């Protein structure tokens, strides 16, 4: 099963843009570039999130990361054994991603995902933030979250679940309309209560948002006022009432696709219970 | 297995009483209806305690939770290989309850049980007690425990521990008469010392008495008062031989169904070995 | 100023059942005798309660701990300077109540104060309880506390505090009848919440009791249930307002005298703030 | 696998001379008696040491203990898989240990063995020590250790791991003579880093001593104390190269069988080492 | 699996060279002779490092240790199903290395291992350094680790791994000259994030070096100050990528053969994820 | 006042024997030696104790600390006002001390005494023990205590306290005969229970013994086991009744002076209460 998400890959319209909301606002460092994408870190990986030119302007692969060789051996076994396509990623594309291995498929409604391991490392060039924050929590629960839009969330869930390995948290009715509402089903692979969430939303995007998560709450409040004067900014403060994460929501300049910023959550483990939520947030995050 | 005692249900002959009872006594949070039934919370979840009314004036079910549906297949599994009947709860019965799934069945001696997973949680409309209490002890150790009187307590034995899944604690011989005791077997299913506990007492009720556990010892003394107040009180204040939980115990408004009200345990795990017990109480608990 | 309250001397009329009472009841050690006193340990203090024979059934006098020889001296001279009359203890004294040093005195109402320094302590027979009790607090905090009954309290509150030093913690309206009460006066010497009670009570002792206080709560828990076993329980317990001590009270053999034995209450300092209370217990303590 | 020692046997010579041993020296509370059997204790258990009558001045039982009913099946089955002949103690044995359960055997040299499950507890008769010691470590490491004199350790070890399921902590080489030693096999079943040692020792018992471990480092200081008042000490105070227990030996009234009192050693779990030891003591144990 | 690394053993030209580094300059204990080499100790093992005269300058053996005589036989079986040869030391070497069991191989390029268990302990000799250092870390990692010289590094992967059950921690591509690098490959046993590592080095010697690690920085700090005195300091001080020592290295007497002394690094376990570095150290560690 | 005592200087016959004594069985580290003296280290100063030959056999002087050269200053006032004679000590006196400054005086009965100030550390040359013992307790605290032979121990006191500073922490009546017993003054200036101790002892000697405090209960274990192989044991290890010290006695090679090495006792500060004891030992310390 995969083990973290390890990164991300935009293709973008405006790369300047993405660029300042990466550094300036987000806090990330500039970690020069892979052919023609930049890249930014988050902690001692030689990169975590990687920002390429194209019309998408949306999420265009993500990395989902296991801990050795015979783990990714493993994991083509077991695409194999579902019938899923994958290709194993030559060379060039190794080098490019700073890999030892990684395996390339889609999820069933066409999201890249690649399946590596043995990242590099960069501990001789210590992680400088460009805005004030004081780190980010990555570690064994990997760089953050995606909230991942499809079209039937039932085939989403079989492939995550019994392809991937993930599995499922708890659900939230997320409200749309006055008698509307999409179950968004949040998806856990390690501590982190989710690492990848599924919802039908009606959106033209692959993701609803990307979220990082920050070591302390001021880091949140900072970034809160750096995206306001830039602004983006498309929640209030708040808290989720399933994983607990003190967060809040701006834009990208990608539109459609925002950041989530936030601090502070439970964990989970093998003793997390299913259980079900009407709102998601305890409270806050009124939208603005 | 059954990982925990999650709500459970009363059908009662003075339902306003049991309101006044639960709320301005016990401390527990009104929290609306469902149907003919009155709901109550103890902590995040949208109900623990429902009153409905009934001429039975005792417990009407009790709900058994899983961590999620695959578990509640295996459950399905174990009663269809014991032989014991069960129906699926229907889409009406699993909104009523706030649930994702359930299995209707009944122990060897007539309670209904209800196995369940995907219960509602409310974090937007948090906990705010009716008494002074500041809070109590569920999580994964779930409401708190009963006390279940059975015929034949072998029998009863088998079927929660080999068909459901719990798994002895102790035993204490509880003192009726001069020369004469019941053998009371108290059963785990995760940290809390019981959350069942069988004998074969002579008493027309299906149990003896449900407990709750409050956070502090003050939360108990506290309790002590305003049961006394209701004229309520049938123990002073002691502390049990096998799981050390301090207590009082008290009438409800159902004729010979009590209600206990504790603190501070000892927990249990799998090193948990069997030991004898000839008390209740290692001190206090006198009757009155 | 007096550190701590040290040692108290009763004068019983029934020397045997006071001797059963602290032994097999309250667990205190028998320490031998010392002229007609028989003598009790609390902990490594050769002797911490002395009983003797005598009409009174009262307290007989009350040891006043200082820490050194000057310190006696300079009691000695807040004495004269206050004009009250004092002798000191001469060597068959001094060996009575193994000490170094003593000043003999009484209180405004009759109650013989002993002001001491370097008491006996015998570390090479520790400490055995003859009643299962796990230990007592004492150290800096002294033996306990006891309520002086008075027939003025502002009278005995001038002497207490002006001339030996004790600090007014806080007052408690204590009820008596439908609309009487008693304005009790705590006071401390050291970091214990009351080593001395003022109070105007109507009955014919020195004192309404003495308290003390055990390591746990199962220490009185247990001790509860042996003085129900004698037959002397006079409150359940309970927790004051003031201090939050978790007692209960029982009758020694000396009538109008009672025992407090408790656990678990708030320590002071310097920061302490006077405060009243309409009531002695935040819960429990009803009277039987 | 047995889980701990629970309790031992002697058959003695001297009944008085070993009461006064167990109570006032070693400070274990009496406990009435079973049958012809006295009782002592040292913790919650019913009795942890029974003396009864008998020429054998020797261990004349151990109990090893199972944590359930199921446990003890299963070391039936292992007993019949070995050939080793046993027989199902009768309700009258059960009755006499206070257990619910045990299976009656011996060791390939012939000292009985009782294994069982479901002791008796009696925690509203809180444990109270004949002498100054503040309690026993005990719980789920069991009432100590012995050291069983056997003729052929590779015998004896094959039975105690292969049929029992004890292991091997590590092997002592004790020094007899100038150019003697005997190689002391130390056995674990739980935390406790040894339960039962085998050595091949020239004395006509079988055992060469009994341990009891308190909980500080004075209760053993005093016991010394105590035990050299009467005439009883072996060894001075010392500490062991493999457990690191702080303990002295002192003579039991059977002759040729010692008891050790000690503290503070280290504990073992899965990760433990054998290691060869030349010696006993890392220091002390200087005989006497 | 070979569970530590246990002990090293140097055929050297100049042994009282060897004597006075290992001694005046590390801190070692100097532990008597077997045979004809000196030997040495850190802890409470009867020795860790031999020095016997040779022409060799370079590492003789290591001692790959398992926890018991079952494990040993596992590890026999493990040889003979990989077809390794491998001879069972005779009693002579038993005694010579203080071992209770034996396997005498060599990996695929020569180094002679020896697999054992039951090594001796002198805790009655308790451990003495002969230069200012608190002591070092073992226990269960072992002694340190050593640089092992290879000339095909998937060959002795798979040796290393699949016979002896060590387990890739990571990768460090070491910088050789301007476009040239060695890909270091990191192993683990236990929780020391390496216990041997593999590199395609071209170097005459079977390691570049053997690691001790010390309880304090200032040990670290004080011993470079030993070995700068000594004129054999090869590298500043430094912390690693990978591990996080923070260390230095030195010469020792036998030409290109270094020791590193160091302090501090994170440990591993079934959660470490394989990444690969490009720099060995994350900051200092320059040559000189 | 005297802040702490900081070195001692011995006079004796036999200066290898004391340097034997000092190094392999205490375990010191030796020093050097300024003029005729060899000095011993047990911490960062550049001594602690110095021997010099002499036909005294006993302490030669005590160096007394203050903190800084003002408060040098208010000693000499302090000894200006008491009439107590003293010198200043000149050039070669605080070279050879290693001081910045010192007052040259007697005590009543003839003991040097030196108040300095300014003392030498060395902390490029770490503490390195000559036996294994893993540190001592000095700091703050100072090298230890001696034990002061006195004629008149009334005057003493007077000297001791009212010049010098030092305060009375307790009383023990050492038993000498079967009806004699003498008292012994135990004094501290810091936390350490006693730094200096007066009795009326019948010895020829200044000094009873000094005392050294290691950091560890296997210090003093590992140092009785040395100074009994010595044949230097005077007593069995004990605890004292007043500090708690763990310890034993020795003789050094001068006869009737003793060492004490011991551990772990209580310290003290403003809030210490005079109180009289009748032994000397809790348990223990039998004189052998
Ligand atoms: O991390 C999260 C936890 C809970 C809910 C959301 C969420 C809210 C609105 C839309 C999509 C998801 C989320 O991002
Ligand atoms: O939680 C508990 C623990 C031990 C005993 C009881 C009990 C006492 C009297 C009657 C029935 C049960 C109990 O409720
Ligand atoms: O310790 C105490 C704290 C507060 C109240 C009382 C008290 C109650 C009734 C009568 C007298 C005193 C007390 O004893
Ligand atoms: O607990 C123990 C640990 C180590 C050795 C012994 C022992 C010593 C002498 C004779 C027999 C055993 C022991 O009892
Ligand atoms: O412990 C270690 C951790 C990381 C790198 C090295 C290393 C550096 C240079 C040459 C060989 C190895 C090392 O020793
Ligand atoms: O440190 C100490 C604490 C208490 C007593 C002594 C003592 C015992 C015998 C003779 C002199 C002193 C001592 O040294
Ligand atoms: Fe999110
Ligand atoms: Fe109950
Ligand atoms: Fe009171
Ligand atoms: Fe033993
Ligand atoms: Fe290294
Ligand atoms: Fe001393």
């Amino acid at each position: 099963s995969i083990e973290r998400l390890g990164y991300l890959g935009f293709a973008v319209k405006d790369v300047p843009a993405w660029d300042h909301f990466l550094t300036k606002s987000v806090g990330l460092m500039a970690a020069g570039s892979a052919g023609d994408a930049a890249l930014y870190r988050a902690d001692q990986r030689a990169w975590r999130i990687a920002v390429q030119p194209g019309e998408l302007d949306d999420l265009a692969y993500a990395g989902l990361e296991v801990d050795d060789a015979a783990a990714l051996e493993r994991m083509a076994d077991k695409l194999r054994q579902a019938g899923v396509a994958f290709t194993r990623g030559d060379e060039a594309l190794m080098q490019q991603r700073k890999v030892m291995g990684l395996l390339c498929l889609q999820d069933p409604f066409g999201l890249p995902l690649e399946i590596y391991y043995g990242p590099a490392e960069i501990f001789h060039e210590p992680f400088l933030p460009s805005a004030p924050v004081s780190g980010f929590v990555t570690g064994d629960q990997g760089i953050g979250h995606f909230v991942r839009c499809v079209p039937d969330t039932a085939k989403a869930m079989a492939f995550y679940t019994e392809v991937l390995g993930f599995v499922l948290s708890d659900i939230i009715d997320i409200q749309m309309g006055p008698e509307t509402s999409v179950p968004a089903h949040f998806l856990h692979c390690n501590g982190r209560h989710h690492t990848i969430a599924l919802a039908a939303f009606p959106i033209p995007k692959r993701i609803h948002h990307f979220m990082l998560q920050a070591n302390t709450i001021d880091d949140v409040g900072y970034a809160f006022d750096r995206l306001d004067a830039a602004g983006r900014i498309t929640s209030l403060l708040g808290r989720h009432t399933n994983d607990q994460t003190l967060s809040f929501y701006a834009d990208t300049p990608s539109p459609m696709i925002e950041v989530e910023f936030g601090w502070g959550p439970r964990t989970v483990d093998s003793s997390w219970t299913v259980a079900r939520h009407s709102r998601t947030a305890m409270w806050g995050h009124k939208s603005v």
